[PDB]
């Protein structure tokens, strides 16, 4: 609980950048319930799967399958419009006007936690909390604090595998896997 | 990470109230270094001991011994002027304009943490973080976030004993224990 928060965050983000292809399983706990997903990430490309939904993004084109409709929608999201659900992306707030502090919690041996506090009272989330291991700089949990309501959103990283290699085709939707689906192309 | 923050804080504070005499050993970690102390608490009376300093308060009169001067100063602090260093006192901020959220952290099995965020941008500390066990509602750690600087203050509760009975005389300075000290009475 000694080091500088920005330095720890930069080391954590850099190691993620250099990690190659990643497979990250996560759980989201909210007010209203809990759900899990899996993210496969390499460069700007991703695949994300949750119950009844799967999305592929190849760096330009996004395909999103919705099981309850047996429909795949095709689009070209702007960099802001993307929804990778990558918990490591929350580190980037330190460059968008969130002030930082670093401390340490333990009981299980200690981890760092980093507080991110919006300098702008209009921004939502108002605060973000990151729980990061001390030795290996691995993100275990991200908590999001909404400005205008009382309940925290918790994102837990359940498993994290690095150094994967995904073929380009992994990030491109394959209609043969979805024989009955309707394709709805918004491009 | 489901229950309401105020309810958890109230249960924690109430159990402390009903605990009888308490002996609480603590460690404070700051930028500049670490130090430990022991607090003995019963009602409004306390004794607090740190390296080279000991203070007795009997509900009205405070005696404070400073080893580096071999001097005991006697005063009558107002309720604001007291310095019990009781970590449980930080819970009281929820009644002084700090907004609350509740979540849960684990790796070691999980504990609650409660965030306290000053609604008034002038107040210091800007934020306080409480780490409280889920079953026994015991405060393990309090972190203080200063408004205008970057470093967190951490208070760890190292041991906590309840149901003690202290005689009134325990909280009254005894000159026989300090044969050479100069008494400086400011009353």
């Amino acid at each position: 609980q000694q080091p500088d928060a920005k330095n720890i965050l930069e080391r954590t983000a850099e190691a993620f950048r250099k990690a190659g292809g990643v497979k990250l399983a996560f759980t989201v706990n909210e007010q209203q319930g809990s759900y899990a997903g899996v993210l496969y990430l390499e460069g700007e490309k991703f695949v994300v799967e949750t119950e009844g939904m799967k999305t592929w993004f190849d760096g330009h084109t996004q395909w999103s399958y919705v099981a309850s409709a047996d429909e795949v929608n095709v689009s070209e999201p702007t960099q802001e419009e993307l929804q990778t659900l990558n918990p490591y992306a929350w580190l980037s707030l330190y460059k968008q006007g969130y002030r930082l502090k670093l401390s340490s919690v333990g009981g299980d041996k200690s981890v760092y936690y980093i507080t991110m506090t919006a300098a702008d009272k209009r921004k939502d989330p108002e605060s973000v909390y990151l729980f990061v291991t001390k030795d290996t700089y691995r993100l275990h949990q991200v908590d999001l604090a909404p400005r205008g309501s009382k309940y925290m959103t918790t994102i837990l990283i359940d498993s994290y595998q690095t150094g994967q290699s995904y073929p380009d085709s992994f990030f491109v939707f394959d209609k043969k896997a979805y024989p009955t689906a309707e394709v709805i192309d918004m491009r």
